[PDB]
């Protein structure tokens, strides 16, 4: 699909140096053990991160751009659900979501 190729472009933008200052906590799965977030799995039923989405896209796990978009939004929603609203990581998620929503709207 043409729109799935657009999804590869979306990930390249989200992983780019321009956005690294706020995107970096979303690059890989939340490491509950190293971070001491032992209540994370009690709140978050479906963890998601950018590396997992990249692997799913490459393995043809998304039928269309809407399925890809749902996993990106799941990653943001997990952050908004788990953390207090004033947390530094929530502000970072919002800045990354701005990048994603503007690009996703172009297709
Ligand atoms: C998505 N996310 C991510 C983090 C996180 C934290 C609390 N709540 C979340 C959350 O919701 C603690 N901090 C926040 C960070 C300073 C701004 C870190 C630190 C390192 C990593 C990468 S890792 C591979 O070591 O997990 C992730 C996260």
């Amino acid at each position: 699909m043409e729109q799935l190729k657009c999804c590869s472009g979306i990930l390249k933008e989200m992983f780019a140096k321009k956005h690294a200052a706020y995107a970096w906590p979303f690059y890989k799965p939340v490491d509950v053990e190293a971070l001491g977030l032992h209540d994370y799995c009690d709140i978050i039923k479906h963890p998601m991160d950018m590396s997992t989405i990249k692997s799913k896209l490459e393995a043809r796990e998304y039928r269309d751009a809407q399925e890809f978009g749902a996993d990106v939004r799941l990653m943001f929603s997990n952050c908004y659900k788990y953390n207090p609203p004033d947390h530094e990581v929530v502000a970072m998620a919002r800045k990354l979501q701005d990048v994603f929503e503007m690009r996703f709207a172009k297709m």
